């Protein structure tokens, strides 16, 4: 359902937005896997990188919102991320259209 480089939906405020998964964090190992630019190996957080305290102890996803500047790329947990499927797309549309 949530793969490296895959599509997802993510809450940002009250609405949902299409996003792409760029990294996946394992809270047990304290390492993430990342899209390139094994073969893809887990790696520690960079010296200047941070994951919010609120979510660092769970599985986290570093996402890019489709069409937004890369400055909005951020870590989210399961509270905010959603599978890209028929039910969640319809919910995304309802939240924006109907409230």
């Amino acid at each position: 359902e949530f793969a490296l480089g895959g599509r997802c939906l993510a809450f940002h405020g009250p609405l949902m937005y299409e996003a792409k998964i760029l990294k996946i964090w394992d809270p047990s190992s304290k390492m993430y896997t990342s899209i390139p630019n094994k073969e893809i190996k887990p790696q520690k957080l960079g010296e200047d990188e941070s994951i919010p305290e609120e979510i660092i102890n769970g599985k986290c996803f570093f996402i890019h919102y489709q069409g937004w500047k890369s400055s909005w790329d951020e870590w989210v947990g399961y509270d905010r991320i959603r599978a890209y499927n028929e039910e969640n797309i319809a919910m995304k549309k309802r939240l924006a259209n109907l409230e």
